[PDB]
């Protein structure tokens, strides 16, 4: 595999139609989704030359840990629907890369097993109808070692995904949410969150430069601005357009993440010049997952260390602290 | 059906290809048909999360009356070209969504029928050669019970459609208008409409700020932002990109409606983040009413309000007005 | 013929392919011959409702004659390599639909035979090699009844014209230059010109807003704002591009024309809405003459009076200055 | 040949198809590549009209030589892949056309026998693992006759190559490094170059406007504003792109030369109207070599020629720097 392109193709070949559009898919009429890779394409960077690149390093410090790279695999649910060892798979690819694995609130395998294989565990929230089951999950992850808590706040209930719909998508048998509905979660659900946990809360959602704001405000210790892979609101801008404006408002106040269409080490190298912290990859994680298991998902993560590392150097830039001075141009398709 | 394109796809199999083309097409090269949906598709919404969204409602008052939805049925002349039912399948469902329809002056049941259907009826005048003619349609509609007067003044004369043209389209002898030619409206013509009469008069086919103004001014309740359908001023700037501009320079003044190219919640949604009090949709209707009659009419308004309801709700919005209050970007195709 | 669309199709079936190629292409790779289209498709007008359109007339005063529409057929060398009429069988059209029609210093039929015809005939000047050449040219229009001089200042030798060069493009032996070697002009060329006549002397050509100015300081009468069709610089500016900030710049100090794409009379309303006193039309006229002869040529203005009048009138314009007071909006594709 | 792209289709005939990948591709997914042709494409000139061109010349005096055009070979390595003549047929060729040539680090015949050709040839530079190597490449060159050092800033190391990792490409044994490891040069490498010679330093692969002014100060004569031909980081901004704004920051203190996509004369012209000095061109001089040898490279350099003459006078130019003092627009597509 040269590229994440590749693992695309090998995923599409294995897995079942209805399976590939549940991952591939968004709401509406994807024109989220399609704009989240168009965002990316328009944005070109500056680069800086005759810096001293002797000792290149792309690790960062978030969440009081040193990860290997500004990136961390994303919240997807049901990953046995990839590979019949799921979550086990990706985190302990993740683990031996070095990169934060995001153990989901709807994971096919219980979050303890998934933090059981060690690495750098995060843990996604979804917000319950009822609430104690909520709070619940947050002790239960902090209790095995999660070392934040994702709270996602872009769900309110579930987008229109189309082509689920048309496919008549339903989980196999043998897919489970092992952790065990969806209701609004909203500022004093955040509160309540914040005041249950001693880790750091992450809004996982966020595209209002207001909102970025007041998470800071509310005493996040980070945001991911996401328009959820284009699976929520069709029509939602892309994280990536909002993203300089968001990082300038919280000036330093928390940190600032992206995702939606990262696709390569030099789209890292853009979302890191327009200013995040990291950046989430899903679908790409779980294309590696398909293609050849966990073996696929360190082939990935491989791969990703050495595009950041050559976009990195290519662009001047010793450090991940470097490469987000670096100035950007938008351009045209 | 799961989107209003599924509707489209179902009325093409259905109709005679001269009457799709009659419905379908636009003026001169199409140039401001296409651009209505171009417009509406590269704007972009700026969600707003963690809101209370316990009772997330989709109804507006406008014109006195509570609307289910912001949207309106658009008058479309000759609905007994898309069904045998014509005008009454599609009133009756209006009615039974809480949706407003517009009774055509170029109706091919007669407005009296129609408004005996019940419902909210809003009244479309052509400006006729015999004033006491459109002046007695005026009369005729407010004496069976419409609750507006929706004045057409983008159509002198109609615009030259060019599928028209080329298929030799005449109405069959089997649709006829049965409220019973057009000359220029004036600003005269609307000062004596709005004598004539106690409804708010609406104007329909504004696109220039000071027309807006003027409008306001005149005394109008309303106006309809739009280049109706692209089938008038080939050229015509869409409504979508008027809509900001107008609604800050009539400040409240009156309702701002818009129409061309609504083809989905989320658009509807778009409409309402650039000012839009309520939107018209024409097309679809028509192609619901091909498919399926009154039923079809039926499941497009429900398909419609739910997704209002899911674009609101995951845009953080529990009523229209505050998804007046959303912010949008310009984003690339 | 119900759009100028059709005589494109028209004209391709019946000429032979390195004569019609003769005539669509431009130099280089084209782009400005491209360019001339997406300029003007990117223009949208913003139309006026409600005024008084009981007398709309296209009608213009230029060069001290009524024109019947803001129109003149643009100069095109060689018309009998179209049609075995030529250019008397353009003349004649244009006589009889109140068109100015420019008579080229390459013509196939001489410009004596071609001003008895009729009309309103305005000469196209190149200057020669021989200066002396060039002004008796001048005297020779004068003497037979042309109104202006149109002086092309864009040829101070001709494009590369691919298509031409890889078909092995000449004339037939059956088409000369029946008048009867480029040299640069300069502005003493202007002003040798200037003095020898008492016609208004129009430069064609004029893309930078410092050579409109100094056309006008100059003595010129008119400028056309123009590209040569994309036949000279490719990769020059559109001239619409370039129309509003020149006509701002003369400030009423001479007219200022337009070509280049002109394909409908909303394309004439977009160029006068940018500020030009009239447009030149060029392809079209020449398909309209390969396809049907005369009568083409009749029934292609015949069309485009039309459409002009439509585009006036949907726009609430009863002349052509109030269509010089519309505002327009630059749009996507 | 009317064009250069007559010369890819002859060069892609008959080269191997991995050798033809090795010369065409890029970094990544291409998209500097690409846009390196799509930056071009948007920019268009605003000509003059009615100068004087008695005496057109495209002539330069550049790093003390009069060149016959502004243009140079770019740097290519390994010519001996397209020809068995490689560089020795394109130094001659260049030579004849009175064009510097740039001998390459990685040339396939020795820098010795080609600057014995003649001409104006330049040198590039490679920085080396062992400094020492690098620095008597330099004084080989100086003493050669090479008449300025083109010291290479954007190659830390090779980008990623998709194209030449899929295809297993490699060196044909009979293709060698004939002046015979690449590490990352700095601003101390810099000066180290320009102390030990007494020829212009030229810094290629300068992007962002502080490294142009740092050049300046830093002593170089002279900078060439590239992304590599997009080889290098993919996603790094055009040259093109960055041109005007580099002209203006270094405000006549060195030389600024562009490369990248540059196509024909009008390219070079757009070129210099941003404020190039000089430009380079890469990929159609190999083309040229493949096609037809040392012959096919000068009726290229003759090609240019014509084109560049003719886009100046075309543009009222009757030197190079009044096409400097043209003026440009963005245009769309
Ligand atoms: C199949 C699938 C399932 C997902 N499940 C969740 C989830 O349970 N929780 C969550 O916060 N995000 C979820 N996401 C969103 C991702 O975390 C992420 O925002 C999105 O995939 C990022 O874009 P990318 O896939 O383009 O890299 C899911 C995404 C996909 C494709
Ligand atoms: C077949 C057809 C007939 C129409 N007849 C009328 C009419 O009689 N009066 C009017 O004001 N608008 C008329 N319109 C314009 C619509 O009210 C509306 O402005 C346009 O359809 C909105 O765009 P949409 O179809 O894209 O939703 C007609 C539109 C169509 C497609
Ligand atoms: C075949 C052909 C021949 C032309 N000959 C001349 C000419 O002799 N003199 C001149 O000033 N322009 C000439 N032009 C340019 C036109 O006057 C005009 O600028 C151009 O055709 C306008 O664009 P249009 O063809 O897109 O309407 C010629 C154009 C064409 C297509
Ligand atoms: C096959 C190939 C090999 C190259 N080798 C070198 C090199 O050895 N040194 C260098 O500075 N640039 C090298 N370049 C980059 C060119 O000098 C130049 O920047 C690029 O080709 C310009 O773009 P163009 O090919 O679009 O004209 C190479 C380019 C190509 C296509």
């Amino acid at each position: 595999y040269v590229s994440l392109a590749d693992l695309e193709r090998a995923a599409r070949d294995v897995l079942p139609g209805e399976i590939f559009d549940f991952l591939a898919g968004g709401s509406g009429t994807e024109a989220s989704l399609v704009a989240n890779r168009t965002a990316l394409e328009r944005v070109f960077v500056i680069p800086r030359m005759l810096r001293d690149l002797t000792d290149v390093t792309t690790e960062i410090d978030i969440f009081g840990r040193r990860a290997a790279l500004p990136m961390a695999v994303a919240p997807v649910a049901y990953q046995r629907l990839f590979h019949p060892e799921g979550e086990l798979a990706v985190a302990r690819a993740a683990r031996d890369a070095g990169v934060p694995y995001t153990i989901c609130t709807l994971s096919s395998v219980s979050l303890e097993e998934i933090a059981a294989v060690g690495g750098r565990p995060w843990f996604q929230l979804f917000w319950l109808r009822d609430e104690k089951r909520s709070l619940d999950l947050v002790r239960r992850a902090e209790d095995a070692g999660c070392e934040a808590i994702v709270f996602t706040v872009d769900v309110p209930w579930m987008g229109r995904r189309l082509r689920d719909m048309r496919n008549g998508f339903a989980l196999p048998e043998w897919v489970t949410a092992a952790n065990f509905e969806f209701a609004p979660a909203t500022w004093e659900s955040v509160e309540a969150v914040r005041a249950h946990t001693d880790l750091p809360v992450v809004l996982k959602g966020i595209l209002a430069v207001e909102d970025a704001r007041r998470a800071v405000d509310a005493g996040a210790g980070g945001i991911v601005v996401s328009n959820h892979g284009g699976r929520q609101l069709d029509g939602a801008v892309p994280g990536i357009e909002m993203l300089g404006e968001i990082v300038a408002a919280v000036s330093g106040g928390c940190e600032v993440l992206v995702d939606g269409g990262i696709r390569s080490g030099g789209d890292v190298l853009k979302a890191t010049a327009l200013g995040a912290s990291a950046v989430l990859v899903g679908r790409p994680v779980m294309w590696a997952l398909a293609a050849a298991g966990q073996d696929g998902v360190r082939q990935l993560l491989e791969l990703l260390a050495e595009e950041v590392r050559d976009a990195m150097g290519l662009a001047g830039c010793e450090s991940v602290g470097a490469a987000r001075r670096l100035n950007t141009k938008l351009g045209v398709v």
